[PDB]
């Protein structure tokens, strides 16, 4: 729902730093991965 967006636009800003980069990019595949399929439900987003 909106706390999947919210957390992928929060973590959007660690994905690009030097430092913790990796945590940031293993959340990121995972929330990525598993809302599946809500995100066909929002294209927009």
């Amino acid at each position: 729902g909106y706390p999947l967006e919210m957390l992928l636009h929060s973590l959007r800003v660690f994905v690009v730093d030097p430092e913790c980069a990796d945590d940031a990019l293993g959340i990121t595949q995972y929330l990525i991965k598993r809302g599946d399929e809500y995100l066909k439900r929002t294209p927009s987003f």
